């Protein structure tokens, strides 16, 4: 029976982390699960007054050239692993916007690095791999573009117009290599062994399999060509007058397949019939024999296809050989029977389904607890739904997601609390709460804010201790300590049109003391955890007294933690 | 009470949080406290786009060049002293602003920078007859001018203001000058009076300086006053701005028209108008009180009919360490945050009001535990005379273990009490981002949303005309106006299709993209996301929506809607093609 508590009272803690897309509001959230409160904000793709992201030396550095862009739009959050189970180092998602991935350290719960995909339009599906560890992060550019794309050829049937499949390296978050597909590419997933990658793509459609191990020979070898002034290795798995790449083969699927799943077992591909009221199961194992020429025709590793309802779109596990697929249409999520839906391929006369649940309303993504790895212990159910209608207080003309929390614990699903979220976060992912591991305190050694030291160095400066003003032409840094209730500089005098940066090292060594700098009427804004150094930088451009102040209540004495900028006129 | 929320019940309230210093405003359902919305207002939001489109950017003026604000004081329009559910009013610290959000849309709708001050801190609204006034306090005392040339703060004219916006206008009315600074604010029943903590009498720009005085004050305004100099043109004003200016200070001792100064210990912070329109309570902070100021008895004191100031003080309890904010639950008790001792402190005012004339009596009722280091708090209805005294949210600012780990970052614990009977009742922790530090709740009945947007509605009136100037209806047109080096699409749009879906622009041409959602169905939202170009907004059922970027890349790049809307929302796309600066008249 499914009777899992779900009620966490004052002073109880949650069983899990729940990491939440930021949907097209372009960060990434933290939710404690089964309570679903929000414990977190993390900026990734947006500008984030409260911490700075965005704004600050060490934020702007970490996103390069796309620190001049504001907005992000996320889908696809997941967790590195370590032979096929959590093992809490990073989460990656993608920017659809600015087709950029981004990588989430999960100790200090910030991202600390991003990487624009080259030669690329929209990065969309994202998954990991699983084994032997995450070396690669699988990353779906959606839309076919020209190569190059100078605005000679807009064409987009010419045989230079195509999108890629992109491997990043997940450790470096240097590109790993690129493999030209035909069509567009949806979603994707990974094996557990490492060899296989598949994506689903539309534009009879297929599932795109992708042999890495090929990839990675031709590689080594220096069988590649590069594209534009990107050193990235680009692989060519296109069908050539009907003749296969080494790289790929293209399994035929019903038309616009979307979800592409893989069972924690291991023995399944499920893509996502979408506008085919079905499921399609590759058989991963058949898949050897698939690119040594052993089998007939790509349609023999398909060995199940389910029909399961209206609108099929995304796939998860229990763990328990149940798989669990939304219904976009029906507004529903079945639950059937992996193993009895392969036998029903086969002819024989079994009922696969089990139950269908609904859900409120028009469900895209699903996520069960755990599903992606070979520990799903098919606990907890999220179904993310597009249209809450009246499930919540009216708001005006703009409307939250439902996401739906469901216990799975038992023979029946039971829907147990409505989640409203903003902006479509579309997925999420959970973790048990022991494979999560966050630092109190920040380490001044941290790569975070390296960049910063070094700087501080070549000026001198020891961050630790030192409370200075260096002039330089027409620029000047400030740096300083900071200690609940002081700032460690209290007042600096500048001439106008002077590019001010403050460095900040806050030596509070209780943990949870936060501390904030603002800048009045200047557009300037940061926090600086405990041993933390954050800086900013800012010109002044108002002759006159400026207050500074810390924005983070730290202190009974908070609102006279501050500061004043004195501007000397031109 | 009904502490837990079910799948398909409803929240009974409505919360408006503070967005705290990530910048924007949050719509909660209470008592779930789940968040229904997020209304940006000083952030920029990738999603709809606010900060980004031209109607957003248009509210904001030159401010629309900062990407922060420091919220803390959200507050609901009042008509005769009751929630009328029309405007949302909060502060920015951070850049000195004061915006206004629409109820009914739920969108900011405007925004103004208060002239020659420096971080509106304390905001809070008129009550009667009706929310006429917005009043907003200025935290730093600066020099005026401020051109550089003088920066002592015990100059003369160094100073800070109390600052009147005009609601309905969302333009300045007036200010006063004070001595001091300025803390938290709040207004009487009547429309006469209005009071601020002021924390900084000893103009200091140093801590220690700023704890010397056994009393600060709270400065109380006779609005009625300041309403009648300014009719009478006694008055200044300060640069450029228009703005009357009233000088609120003392001069050798003798008070100005506009004010008066209530010696109060010390370093106050809360400033919290009784619901049954007796007190002004302000919360003593470094002293273990709050000091009640008798409302009635200020006709008196601007009339000369008291000998001190201190006569208006009718109480001062002694409650506990660290007494930061006070609220009601109309029946005659306050309940007030104790930083230090980290606990909601119930109390009875009309018996510590007799305990100030000697009557021992004990007026303390309850104490509760919260976790941990309270700073705001707020009963359900509390600025109002509906004050219903069934829910009180205290927002501890150190959640310390209350909540899973997640790093060095810790959130705020906004804890929901039932208070509908004698004992205090911890019933829920709620973890937020960036510290909100207050809330407001309004009844469900109290709030009245629109879900399909009027065709006239001012808040893209501008993009209308500038249509018209074009020759556009934007209910029907799918054109692209070319003009200069400037293109201005024009476009209706109706799941799952964009009606334009392709166009064309010489590299470097300014494009602005105008969206009309003619759907007439609620909840069908489009996106518009122009890849790596940095453009993305919401356009929601009859919304126009406008957004200008350059087209500095040649080439084919597409643009999608982002916001779910049909089953078909994956082949809502378009292409935007940009043909090479090569091929068309150079210029340097
Ligand atoms: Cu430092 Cu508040
Ligand atoms: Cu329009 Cu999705
Ligand atoms: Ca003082
Ligand atoms: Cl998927
Ligand atoms: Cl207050
Ligand atoms: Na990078
Ligand atoms: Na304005």
């Amino acid at each position: 029976e499914s009777k899992q508590k779900i009620h966490v009272g004052p002073g109880e803690l949650d069983d899990y982390y729940g990491f939440w897309s930021g949907g097209h509001q372009g960060e990434v959230r933290v939710l404690g699960v089964p309570s679903m409160r929000e414990l977190m904000r993390i900026p990734v793709f947006n500008v984030d007054s409260a911490t700075g992201w965005g704004l600050t030396n060490e934020s702007r550095h970490i996103m390069g050239d796309s620190a001049k862009f504001l907005n992000g739009d996320c889908h696809h959050p997941h967790i590195s692993m370590t032979d096929g189970k959590y093992d809490g180092k990073y989460l990656f998602i993608n920017d659809k916007a600015n087709s950029r991935v981004a990588r989430i350290r999960l100790d200090i719960m910030k991202c600390d690095k991003m990487i624009t995909v080259p030669n690329v339009q929209a990065i969309h599906g994202l998954r990991l791999q699983k084994v032997p560890h995450t070396k690669y992060v699988f990353a779906n550019a959606e839309f076919i573009i020209p190569h190059p794309n100078d605005g000679k050829v807009f064409d987009l049937q010419d045989e230079n117009s195509y999108t890629m499949y992109n491997a990043i390296d997940a450790e470096t978050m240097e590109m790993a290599f690129q493999v030209i597909v035909d069509g567009n590419l949806d979603n994707t997933d990974a094996d557990y062994t490492g060899r296989f990658a598949a994506a689903t793509c539309y534009n009879r459609d297929w599932v795109v399999v992708f042999d890495i191990h090929a990839v990675e020979a031709a590689v080594k070898a220096g069988d590649f060509i590069t594209l534009g002034d990107s050193k990235t290795p680009v692989l060519d798995g296109r069908k050539k007058d009907g003749k296969d790449s080494k790289f790929t083969r293209y399994v035929p699927v019903p038309k616009n397949p979307h979800g592409c799943n893989t069972s924690s077992d291991g023995k399944y591909f499920i893509a996502a019939g979408k506008l085919s009221p079905t499921c399609s199961m590759i058989a991963i194992d058949k898949l050897p024999d698939l690119f040594a020429g052993k089998l007939a025709d790509p349609r023999d590793v398909i060995v199940g296809e389910p029909e399961l309802g209206l609108g099929p779109l995304h796939t998860t596990f229990d763990g328990r050989g149940n798989a669990y697929t939304t219904l976009f249409i029906d507004s529903q999520v079945v639950k059937w029977n992996m193993e009895e839906a392969v036998r029903a391929y086969k002819g024989e006369k079994v009922n696969y389904i089990k139950q269908k649940l609904d859900v409120h309303y028009q469900p895209g993504a699903l996520h069960a607890s755990l599903c992606e790895t070979n520990e799903a212990d098919g606990k907890w159910l999220v179904a993310l739904s597009k249209f809450s209608k009246d499930r919540f207080l009216p708001v005006g003309p703009l409307h939250p997601e439902n996401d739906q929390l469901i216990d799975i614990s038992g023979d029946e699903m039971k829907l147990v609390h409505d989640g409203p979220t903003f902006a479509e976060p579309h997925d999420c992912i959970m973790a048990r709460r022991d494979q999560i591991k966050t630092k109190k305190i920040w380490d001044r050694n941290d790569p975070f804010f390296a960049p910063t030291v070094e700087m501080a160095k070549k000026d001198g400066i020891n961050l630790d201790t030192d409370n200075k003003v260096i002039r330089d032409g027409n620029k000047v840094r400030v740096y300083m300590t900071s200690m609940a209730p002081a700032f460690g500089v209290q007042e600096f005098t500048v001439k106008q049109g002077d590019e001010v940066t403050v460095t900040i090292t806050n030596i509070d060594q209780i943990e949870d003391v936060s501390h904030g700098f603002v800048v009045v009427n200047h557009g300037v804004s940061m926090e600086i955890s405990p041993q933390q150094t954050s800086s900013i930088t800012f010109v002044a451009d108002k002759p006159g007294l400026h207050w500074y102040y810390c924005s983070w209540f730290c202190h009974a004495l908070h609102m006279e933690m501050v500061g004043r900028m004195m501007v000397e006129p031109a």
